């Protein structure tokens, strides 16, 4: 593994810098044996590839350094060679050590500005516990070092320069936990930019703005904001203030800066969504077009799920063709063949019905499965902001219906097992709906967080108490008559029974007209106190101390999923039913632009 | 909508601004142009009719000011002209700006003290983030200002000007957040006072002190109760203070401070009724004539349900005229006649219960129509504090009474369906009856709470569950003898079997004695996981994160309820039942006026 190789760099690199009597001085600092050395080879290099120089860089030994470096200015130019830190100079480790007077005398001998440390020690990784990118400047900036970023861009750093990843020094200061002095930084940077340096992508596509909105980084997305509003008026308490939407509405790019934070993975990227030009656009956005056609659409679903149940509920049956000759079966009606099926007005009338049922299950595939393809089959299906549950039951709910059609038509026996699952699933893919209400939709986040969490750990638990009861009900029981106590008169019978005595959904086996088993009443009041009195209670009680934990971030996503169906409504829906959102700065005189004007009491 | 024409007022407004040189010259201060441009039309006008004045003063720019009242001196009595702004003129901005050097040069130039900012920009609006009234004096007022508002006062500012409400300057200041400097300003003001300015009405009626009482400002109710109340002695740690109650009492007023507070639908507002003048006074009549008179009603409220109860339990009935040749039903008894349901002495007995019933029903309507009316039919219902859905449960059971009083004497069939409704909603309004009670009484709220909120939320999702699950469960039995498992026999047994299988009020399904269909085991389980698990017990832990989030404003509401009660009894009640409250002046030599006085520990 990955932490087993670089641990083993660090200590082939301690080893050779022990062994190496030349980079052992250059680690101590001794002046004394190091003039020796370099009067009596200066090329050596430790198990990495790294010189004696980059070994008094590392140290932070300034001594050693300008002694190897007056003895051999060639060292200034040296990368190192090695997997782990390829091109990596001494002067990406004097500016990560924040040595101005080492960086100086390593420019002054020709260290090259524009050197790329690509080696995986440097990659966005989460085996790297920093990210500065690959180039001096990006190092300097990151470790807020404005002293060294001056001096390196008098020496020719290229500020547009980008990494592996396609990210400039900007994407790089976005990316850093300092989210306060990276601003200091960005504003120095910026003051060089003289397209700007604002608007370059990394190879995500992502623009500096872009990613301070996708990485969740609301100090650089609110100080990247105090750049693109004006401040109109002032009067008393009261700002009139004119936010450019430009960059937040990406009017027209193939993929938006909403959508891009809604379907981010970062915790931190539905903060973006409570910012100013954004709360208050996505607030109009939602009022004004989303809610209305949420509720219209909530309303066609609903009513679309009326019509396939009455499908349902006047499925075409017809009177068994054979005797019940076994005394315990009941059947007593069977499918209508289709060519027997339709005949009368009533079923003209179902097939009306019918077809509505499958077109809607088709118009589901045809609106779900290139969504599947854009946004990721992995977001797609699991992202909670996104309604990752519901497009799982929804595609499944449409599979069940063409299943059935398929059934129908080829007159196959047992549409009850696909319709039975597409009358549940349709049903529930209704609570999709609830994120749209006040109401219903953080209640509907609770259903799923105790689903996915309590609900499942409860579930592993008493399976095996079920499975220890139920065998211990069983063999009780496999000796005496079935007929005078059901429950547990087969191995599957006794499953089920003991799953419904456990939820106290069924009352516990008792006939006073006959002597049960000792062993019976033994093992059943051991099973009350274990699954009915201590863990069907104790599912309540943990419940409710993951309800009080869980409820702010229930409402956080509640808020994040609003606008992320109001951002699928506006990317799906047909244009003319969403007017472009804020203010044409053409007919101001403002030019192309559109904005969004706030007024603030302060 | 509203936002969007104010947007737009203030982009064509900037963009005025900028396309007139000496607008643009006004807000930007440059002295040079501004000087050539007035060397050189003075009358120009941004979008809403506003002078090149009104934009300096916007800007705060008192050079430009200067310059364009030195060129054109008409221009300070100048107000703005369009439907946002009408008015307006250039001391309602300077003053706003609190720039007293501007206000100053204004005033000596004849700039209007007088002036009414009428447009809607202005007026007490959900739309507007301030309201300080139309006056200069009034914005003064509210920006805190008070070198401002003593410099207008000499130039003949009227304080007894009232706006569009009929607000003088004292209500705006009730009006206003900053309720501490407030005082400061009201004092000032009434230090101009010499009827007076505290006794005059807005057009509600309501004058500064009951404006405070309805607006919930506790900080200015206080204030204005410090010059209300004196201090009879102090004695170590004791003083005794003398309340006047005319303000609070408002004895032979049409509407009083008390029913004004209750009624006030500002959560703010129920904390009056904590205040010294009042919790005492409150406190006084809750104990002496309050709880001993709702005792009584709460008694014979009871008694009379009893009364209503046995006319229901006696209810007159007889064989049925015709066999039950449906093998399936099971009616066995009918209605008497009106000609044949009074024959027995014990049915002239019942005939006093029912006509005691029916008056009970007369009474009911008599006493609760008139209070619609004045109340107003939202806050009737809606208010929380006044009773509201008992007084819709209590006007439905009087006609549901009323009804069944029309149907016996008209012989018309199916007394029992208002009857079943007249008993469960008659019973459940002695649940009014709790508020009286500090055990019952903020229980009835939580249970008022949890109806409104956690039940709604639980059955909008419980809903769609019952739908899928009595769908799949019906679809599975359709084909099975329903002799053998009644519970799923057609649509509407389904869905209630499914409803009472969601809350475990019947036991599951099961007839060990035959095969049920696979498809049923299948569907049951995953049933009672989703339906009875996870969100029966979900309601529980919501239950149970509401009830200790609400806990505090239960109590609060609770203790407001008690004092629309005392409110409620005083007003209705004969007044020989309830004496004038507190001490009179007259017979101790203080004239007409009655008190309260309190001794407290300090
Ligand atoms: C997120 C939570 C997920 C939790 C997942 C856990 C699920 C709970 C239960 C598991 C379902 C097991 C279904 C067994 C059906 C047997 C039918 C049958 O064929 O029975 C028996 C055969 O087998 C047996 O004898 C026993 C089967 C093996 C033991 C039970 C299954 C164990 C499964 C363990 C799963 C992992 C648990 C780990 C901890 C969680 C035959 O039938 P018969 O009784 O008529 O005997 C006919 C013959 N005589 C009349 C002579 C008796
Ligand atoms: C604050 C919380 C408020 C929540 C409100 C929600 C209410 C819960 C349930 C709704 C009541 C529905 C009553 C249906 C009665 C059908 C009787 C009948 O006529 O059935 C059927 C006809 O209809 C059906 O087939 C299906 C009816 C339509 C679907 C069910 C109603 C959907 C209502 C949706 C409401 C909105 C939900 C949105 C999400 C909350 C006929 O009768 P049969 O079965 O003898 O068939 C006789 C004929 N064979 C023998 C051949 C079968
Ligand atoms: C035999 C059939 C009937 C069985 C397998 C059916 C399972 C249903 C009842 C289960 C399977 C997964 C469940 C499920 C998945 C996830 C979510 C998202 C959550 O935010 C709301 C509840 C919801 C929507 C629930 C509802 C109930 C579902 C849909
Ligand atoms: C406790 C958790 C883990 C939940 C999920 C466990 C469910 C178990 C106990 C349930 C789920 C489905 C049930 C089930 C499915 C269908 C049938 C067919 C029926 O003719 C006999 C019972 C039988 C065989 C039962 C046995 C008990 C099962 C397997
Ligand atoms: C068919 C009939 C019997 C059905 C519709 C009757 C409904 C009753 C049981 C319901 C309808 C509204 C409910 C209701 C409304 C509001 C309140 C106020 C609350 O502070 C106490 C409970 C109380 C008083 C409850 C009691 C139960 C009521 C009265
Ligand atoms: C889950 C929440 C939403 C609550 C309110 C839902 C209630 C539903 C399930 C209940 C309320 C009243 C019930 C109801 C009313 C009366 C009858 C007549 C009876 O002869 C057959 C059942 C039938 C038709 C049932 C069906 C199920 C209903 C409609
Ligand atoms: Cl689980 C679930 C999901 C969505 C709804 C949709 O609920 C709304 C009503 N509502 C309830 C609360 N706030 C709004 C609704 C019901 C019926 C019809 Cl036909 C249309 C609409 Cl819009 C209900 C349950
Ligand atoms: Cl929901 C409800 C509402 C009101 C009462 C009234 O309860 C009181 C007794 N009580 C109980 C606790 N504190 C006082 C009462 C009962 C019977 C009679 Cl006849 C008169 C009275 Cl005054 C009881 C339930």
């Amino acid at each position: 593994d990955w932490e087993q190789y670089r641990d083993r760099v660090n200590m082939l690199q301690q080893e050779r810098i022990r062994d190496s009597p030349l980079l052992q001085a250059a680690k101590e600092n001794d002046l004394r044996l190091l003039k020796i050395l370099l009067l009596n080879d200066f090329q050596q290099r430790g198990a990495v590839g790294e010189t004696a120089l980059h070994v008094a860089a590392l140290y932070d030994n300034l001594e050693a350094a300008t002694l190897l470096m007056e003895a051999a200015p060639e060292l200034a130019k040296e990368p190192a060679l090695c997997e782990p830190f390829v091109g990596q100079t001494a002067l990406h480790i004097a500016v990560m050590n924040q040595n101005l007077n080492l960086v100086r005398a390593l420019l002054a001998r020709g260290a090259s500005v524009s050197a790329r440390a690509t080696g995986a020690a440097f990659r966005r990784s989460p085996h790297n516990l920093i990210y500065y990118g690959e180039h001096p400047l990006s190092f300097a900036a990151c470790v807020g070092s404005e002293e060294i970023v001056r001096l390196l861009i008098e020496h020719g750093a290229d500020i547009r320069a980008q990494d592996s990843l396609g990210n400039t020094v900007l994407h790089i200061l976005i990316l850093q936990p300092n989210k306060t002095f990276a601003c200091q930084m960005y504003n120095l940077l910026l003051s060089y930019d003289e397209q700007s340096l604002e608007l370059v992508p990394n190879h995500q596509g992502l623009t500096p703005f872009k990613l301070a909105g996708v990485e969740g980084n609301t100090v650089m997305f609110q100080h990247l904001m105090q750049k693109r509003k004006h401040v109109q008026w002032t009067c008393g308490p009261l700002t009139s203030t004119l936010y450019d939407l430009t960059e937040i509405d990406s009017w027209g790019e193939e993929l938006s800066f909403l959508e891009l934070v809604v379907s981010s993975k970062k915790r931190e990227a539905r903060q973006i969504l409570e910012q100013t030009p954004v709360k208050e656009l996505v607030s109009f956005k939602w009022k004004k077009y989303g809610r209305p056609y949420f509720c219209v659409l909530a309303s066609l679903y609903i009513l679309y799920m009326i019509c396939f149940t009455t499908c349902c509920i006047y499925r075409p049956l017809k009177l068994r063709d054979d005797n019940r000759t076994d005394p315990r079966d009941i059947t007593i009606l069977q499918q209508k063949l289709l060519q027997e099926a339709y005949v009368t007005h009533q079923d003209n009338i179902r097939l009306v019905g019918e077809l509505v049922t499958v077109t809607g299950a088709v118009i589901i595939l045809l609106l779900e499965i290139p969504d599947i393809f854009r946004v990721g089959a992995s977001r797609y299906f699991g992202q909670t902001i996104l309604g990752g549950p519901f497009h799982v039951i929804i595609i499944t709910y449409a599979s069940l219906v063409l299943l059935t059609m398929v059934m129908r038509l080829t007159n196959m026996n047992g549409e009850v097992v696909p319709l039975s699952f597409a009358l549940v699933l349709g049903w529930c893919s209704v609570m999709y709906f609830a994120r749209g209400f006040q109401m219903l939709g953080p209640f509907t986040i609770m259903i799923q967080k105790m689903i996915f969490g309590d609900l499942m750990r409860f579930c592993w638990l008493m399976a095996v108490v079920i499975l220890g009861f139920a065998s211990a009900f069983h063999i009780t029981f496999q000796t005496e008559d079935p007929n005078n106590l059901g429950e547990f008169s087969d191995y599957p019978t006794a499953l089920f029974s003991t799953f419904e005595l456990f939820l106290t959904i069924i009352d516990g086996p008792a006939n006073y007209s006959v002597d049960l088993p000792f062993m019976y009443c033994i093992t059943y009041a051991a099973f009350a106190i274990i699954a009915t009195l201590l863990m069907l209670n104790l599912f309540i009680a943990m419940m409710g101390d993951t309800h009080w934990r869980v409820a702010q971030e229930r409402d956080e996503l509640w808020r994040a999923q609003v606008v992320a169906t109001t951002v699928m409504l506006e990317r799906k829906m047909p244009r003319f039913l969403w007017p472009r959102s804020g203010i044409c700065g053409y007919e101001y005189g403002l030019g192309d632009r559109w904005f969004l004007r706030v007024e603030n009491h302060h």
